[PDB]
């Protein structure tokens, strides 16, 4: 889930794009601190934020996650990513909630839709939403 103050296109740069530290105990933090909890995994794209409203611009496909969605795009070529996975639960005080971070290189799978009418920059009128997959 995500704050009321992000649009889902900032909400999607803020757990996939903007990864604030290479290590994801520390990366993960922002993530956790905002949604209330210790998320059990999540996947940084190595990548730009115009690079993911490029793949927006991609042929739309179904999105492997929901058979009845289409508004998916394949990445066309690989990115390098570093997924994390939590290790240590931390049950309250989720500052102290540690995560495993494995490094690769894959396609990647993105729901985008129209911007935010009143809080996203006019700049960019599709905007990616959701990651739907990692391939």
């Amino acid at each position: 889930m995500k704050p009321p103050q992000f649009t889902w296109a900032q909400w999607f740069e803020t757990q996939h794009i903007n990864m604030t530290s290479q290590q994801c105990t520390n990366a993960m933090q922002v993530i956790n601190n905002y949604q209330r909890r210790c998320k059990n995994q999540n996947t940084f794209l190595l990548t730009t934020f115009a690079n993911v409203v490029n793949v927006c611009g991609n042929p739309n496909m179904t999105c492997p996650s929901n058979k009845t969605r289409k508004n998916c795009h394949h990445s066309g070529s690989q990115v390098p990513l570093i997924h994390c996975n939590l290790t240590t639960p931390s049950p309250q005080n989720i500052s102290n909630c540690r995560y495993a971070q494995t490094p690769a290189n894959m396609f990647y799978i993105v729901a985008c839709d129209n911007r935010d009418q009143r809080r996203d920059p006019p700049q960019y009128p599709v905007v990616p939403v959701h990651l739907d997959r990692i391939i």
